């Protein structure tokens, strides 16, 4: 029988006051890297810490509040630290040979950063997560060569489908292969306890008042509370649990209706041995809502391009720290970076769809043109040419009828593209093409078709993406031409008219 | 009339050998950031350098080849650092005012600094793109709040509908708003002569015999050129251009057929007044195919998550320092991260459609069960139940029968999902359902459809994104249940069979 519960009670007989000297576990100091790193794993560390100056002002905080911005890790993530220092431990024990199998269960973070360090150091990689976790996490392990398995996001971990109980079958299908166990080995929460913590701490000059971590395993947060409780005792310590986890204390706040959630890598169903909860001093709840409108305001005010983790944990900063005062500072750890969400919650479709976003609040903040006609441009009806036709008869016709554009329309009536008269005339010029020759190249391709009767704010999503917007209707004759700057023209020009 | 040339030849008075305190320039030198930044902006620069440990010694290259990695900048790319140096100086030109409107035509790496600059300091910013340049760029710059305007993508420079023309129609038409033109504005080779430079020569102690940079405006490789060839004049510059592009010089090398790849970044049809020829020892052309080729191996070989650029810079570099010996170094600079290319070139089935990728050298790469029949498994007949079925009912069955799982079927012949005895059995021990609730919770409802026809292959890409792949006909009866762990157990029976 081989199975080893993630939810164990800690042996660990750790307690606050203990002299530093009485651990047995190998402890490992921060080094200054050399001015020219062996290989990309020693960009492993040394993230900055921000202040923000715009989001902590507009909810009332008197306080300097500080981020921890892990995202700028060399696989994007907090657990870039967690994975080498895993490695490296296993490697001094002689757990781990070269050429043996790594397998993990992961929110896809770690999987990411242990993926890393075997592209690397070339090791073998099998990840195991859940299906719920986004495919840009998918597209970055498999070019590093991982092999990949999913489990069912609503499998429960003591089930033989739970992305635990995967790797551990899988473990024992795989000759030479370990599995390190993030939810067990005392080398994540170490990771953090012996750097992360010594570098807030130096950032600060030891002076801090609160910190806030999102807790998923709890090895961030663990390790920095025992280190600051040694360190820095009076510094309070605020536990961050999406709602639908059991992770926050008191049991009351985890009475909830809702299974799932939509925000990725914290929560969990059981509590993983290394979390620590005794030195947690509150808990806070997150919604999925809360994470992805503070992300997306974390992104369009203070520039950090972060994921939804860090959106949960400031949404929880600004309730928690309203206790502090002008002189005092909050610490917030924000764990990765929008790469891994880039179809998620940056794709307003999908918060839409998912119920995160009203038209109304939109509406409320569009332009008073959103809400508007395109028929109200006025417009013009285009000249059309054949397919057929040659550059130099383009450039007559164009000309002779004051035209600086035209759609190639043709005899069947599809719609080819457009040619401009500017275009022409440099390609000429530039003897890349010949009177003779034809538009077939020199055309321009790529449109978008509208109805006359489209609004101007789908007119601007289109010139996100193209720059001709062609008026139609469902005969294909066109009934117009827009751009960017016509659209702008129109604006400008009722700007002056009031 | 106002446009200004991108093309015009540079009015710079610079050449070699002049003290460097004859330059009229503003000059800036790097200093040290305070322990917490005050925004996220003064996380621009500093960037790691890296030994590349694998793919140089494979190509047969006897130096030691490093990589400054700029993607670790806080907008993920180079031009980070010029969106700021160009804002700054034109803050104190007292050309640029607060509230101001920034306008500026760009490749979108750009366009993210600029966008992340003006989302904290409070401009309003308007980027004008090519339509090929990827949309995760987009959303990036959308997420920003910046207003976006696209152009087409074989439009000539001189044409009103090229990037440049439309961002000065855009700036007639739009009151206080300035362009900052990284084509002339010297504050981008500045940018780079000031700081990337010494950082390069510190990290290197002042050793380098060869340095390799990509050129799209040329501001890089300019800067680095420059100071290089005054305080380490020995070093040989050697840019990368596309083919499709004119700046490598001699002529002969630009003589081509196609006049669009899809490297992002790189190339014109113009030459950039910033870009000095002059200071350039020798100009190689790169494809696409030679640009992604290299990035997902960079990727994968040395764990730097980087861009296409960087690719065509490392395919150059493993050429051009086959001359160098051992005790040599050469430099590459890496320009921009994945999180720009997410769809592109790391979607396998995007550099099938462009043909970068054949099925042959694929399949000589694939394992020898990759071309199986999914019949080879031998599988085993499901039970299934309705989903009116109790949860104890299920259990009673289960057991009864030994199975460990069912698909939940209908009397339509729907296939709703699976359910599992040790999820049913975990989840009424927690007391999360009783042996009266209905299936509906339980059920694991997402899994993917096979033949028995199907190969193996086609099962390892689906396990790639799902636990459960159900063996159908198109009678829905189901044939059988497959996970990554059967597909395990055959390939590891047969590892034994031999
Ligand atoms: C004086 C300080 C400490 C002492 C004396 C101590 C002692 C121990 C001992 C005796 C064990 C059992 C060894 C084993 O069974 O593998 C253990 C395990 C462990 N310790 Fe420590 N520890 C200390 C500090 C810490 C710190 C600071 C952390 C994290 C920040 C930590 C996390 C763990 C973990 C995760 C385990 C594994 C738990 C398990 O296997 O059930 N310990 N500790
Ligand atoms: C002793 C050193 C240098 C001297 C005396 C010098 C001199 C000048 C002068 C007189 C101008 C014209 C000013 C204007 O019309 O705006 C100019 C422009 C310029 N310089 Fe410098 N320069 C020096 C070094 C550099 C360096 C090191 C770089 C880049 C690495 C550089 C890049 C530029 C650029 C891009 C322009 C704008 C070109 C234009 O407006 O046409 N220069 N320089």
């Amino acid at each position: 029988p081989l199975w080893i519960r993630p939810d164990a009670p800690s042996r660990c007989t750790w307690q606050l006051g203990r002299p530093a000297s009485e651990s047995p576990h190998h402890h490992t100091a921060p080094a200054k890297s050399p001015k020219i790193l062996p290989d990309i794993l020693k960009k492993i560390g040394d993230t900055p810490m921000v202040r923000i100056n715009k989001i902590g002002k507009k909810f009332g905080l008197k306080c300097e509040l500080l981020a921890k911005c892990e995202f700028f890790n060399a696989g994007g993530s907090v657990k870039d630290r967690i994975s080498l220092r895993m490695i490296e431990d296993a490697e001094r024990d002689g757990t781990l040979k070269p050429g043996d199998t790594i397998i993990e269960p992961t929110s896809g973070n770690t999987g990411i950063g242990l993926a890393l360090a075997a592209a690397v150091r070339g090791y073998r990689c099998i990840i195991v997560m859940p299906e719920k976790m986004s495919s840009e996490k998918v597209d970055v392990l498999r070019a590093l060569g991982a092999e990949i398995v999913r489990t069912p996001t609503n499998a429960r971990f003591d089930s033989p489908e739970s992305h635990v109980g995967v790797a551990w079958r899988l473990k024992n299908e795989i000759p030479n292969s370990h599995i390190l166990d993030q939810y067990r080995n005392a080398s994540n929460p170490l990771a953090h306890y012996d750097t992360t913590a010594d570098e807030i701490l130096q950032q600060c000059d030891g002076k801090l008042d609160m910190l806030v971590a999102s807790v998923g395993t709890g090895g961030t947060i663990t390790g920095i509370a025992r280190k600051l409780k040694e360190k820095c005792p009076g510094c309070r310590i605020i536990g961050v649990d999406p709602e639908g986890s059991i992770l926050a204390e008191p049991e009351e706040l985890n009475q909830t209706e809702q299974t799932t959630y939509e925000v990725e890598g914290i929560g969990y169903d059981f509590i993983p041995t290394v979390l620590d909860r005794t030195v947690v001093d509150k808990w806070f709840k997150s919604n999925d809502e809360e994470a992805f409108t503070f992300a997306c305001m974390l992104i369009a005010q203070e520039g950090l391009l972060c994921g939804g983790s860090a959106g949960s944990t400031v949404a929880v900063a600004v309730k928690a720290a309203q206790e502090l005062q002008e002189g005092q500072r909050c610490v917030v750890i924000l764990p990765d970076s929008v790469r891994n969400y880039m179809t998620k919650f940056l794709s307003d479709r999908w918060m839409l769809q998912k119920g995160f976003l009203k038209e109304e609040d939109l509406t409320e903040k569009k332009p008073w043109w959103w809400h508007l006609r395109v028929q109200e441009l006025g417009l013009s009806a285009p000249l059309t040419v054949l397919p057929t036709i040659t550059c130099g008869h383009t450039i007559e016709i164009l000309r002779e009828k004051g035209f600086d554009q035209a759609p190639v329309v043709d005899e069947a009536g599809v719609i080819l593209g457009m040619v401009t008269l500017g275009n022409m005339l440099s390609s000429l010029l530039a003897g890349k093409v010949q009177p003779s020759d034809q538009v077939g190249k020199v055309i321009y391709k790529q449109f978008k078709q509208i109805r006359l009767t489209d609004t101007l704010g789908r007119l601007s999503h289109i010139l996100e993406m193209d720059h001709f917007a062609l008026v139609v209707h469902e005969r294909q004759m066109v009934f117009g031409v827009v751009t960017a700057i016509d659209l702008l023209n129109f604006v400008a020009a009722q700007e002056r008219d009031q």
